[PDB]
């Protein structure tokens, strides 16, 4: 039927997830807009059900959408969650592939808070990239706030009751996105909370610079290319990444790269560190974001941008 999960009318296709595609849709009881992701039920790698459990585990966290429904529909499983807006990668593109210092600080502290909340619920995220952080919808209270989706790579890093941390191990697969992943991930080491925060540091520099110096590397195989990228990360000092930029961002990357494997990161310290950038620069943390000035002040538009 045109309606799935009893209550959700399917609309146009808005994206593609890992395995199936993503549609927008409407709750036919209240009109609330939703995103609906499909996954072939007889598929080699199952993740949608785990994503639902993660969303329910995270229910109530600011910036994490509600999950309303999971179930089997024909040959597929579906997951229905709140509908969101463009990703930070989309908006970065539309803004000319550079964000102002102010926008980067402001998104950075929201991203730190989001990852902190994931960590507080005993999970590491393991797939940090601008494409998985989405803003809200036009006209909504959370229109320009940062949200986090796609929990397919998330994993428990500690026991929920005892808080015993998982053991360090090596020889893990290079699952993740090479542009942003931590050095430890390149080396096949078990990921922990520090690796999510290091990937954030890479993303911050990407937004500030417009690129990272390990983009555009070539090699005959994906494995060798990931290795050259890891090699460049290991040999590029954070103050070199930070040339001409507020040095708080170098201090941040160096600090999170230094964290012990099982250590609890000082999240609020990091947020205060990046906030001091705005103090230095005589700026306010007032919510004004670069993408809000697109298209004459209208914001991003499906015709000119998307
Ligand atoms: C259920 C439904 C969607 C998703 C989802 N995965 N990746 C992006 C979205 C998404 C989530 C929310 N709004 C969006 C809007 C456009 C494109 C993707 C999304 N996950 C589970
Ligand atoms: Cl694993
Ligand atoms: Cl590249």
């Amino acid at each position: 039927s045109s309606v799935v999960g009893l209550h959700y009318k399917i609309g146009k296709k808005i994206g593609e997830g890992s395995f199936g595609v993503i549609f927008e849709g409407t709750n036919i009881i209240n009109g609330v807009p939703v995103a609906i992701k499909f996954e072939p039920r007889k598929t080699e790698a199952p993740q949608l059900r785990d994503e639902y459990r993660t969303y329910k585990h995270l229910q109530g966290c600011d910036g994490i959408p509600n999950a309303y429904y999971f179930g089997q529909e024909g040959l597929h499983n579906i997951l229905v969650i709140d509908l969101l807006g463009p990703s930070l990668e989309d908006l970065f593109d539309w803004c000319g592939r550079r964000f102002s210092v102010k926008t980067v600080v402001q998104v950075a502290i929201q991203m730190l808070t989001l990852v902190e909340e994931v960590h507080r619920h005993d999970l590491i995220y393991r797939d940090i990239k601008p494409d998985n952080f989405l803003i809200g919808r036009r006209g909504a209270t959370d229109e320009n706030n940062v949200h986090l989706i796609d929990f397919g790579m998330a994993k428990q890093y500690r026991d929920p009751r005892t808080k015993q941390h998982i053991p360090y191990r090596e020889k893990k697969s290079l699952s993740g996105t090479a542009r942003y992943m931590s050095i430890n991930t390149h080396l096949g080491r078990e990921q922990s909370r520090r690796d999510d925060l290091e990937a954030l540091g890479h993303v911050f520099f990407y937004f500030l610079r417009g690129q990272l110096p390990w983009q555009g590397l070539k090699a005959p195989t994906n494995k060798q290319k990931y290795e050259k990228i890891g090699d460049k990360k290991r040999t590029t000092p954070a103050v070199t990444l930070c040339d001409g930029l507020p040095q708080q961002f170098a201090e941040y990357l160096d600090s999170v790269r230094s964290l012990p494997f099982d250590a609890e990161p000082p999240y609020e310290e990091y947020r205060m560190l990046l906030l001091s950038v705005l103090d230095d620069l005589g700026q306010a943390c007032d919510g004004d974001m670069d993408w809000m000035h697109l298209n004459g002040g209208r914001g991003w538009d499906a015709t000119i941008n998307k």
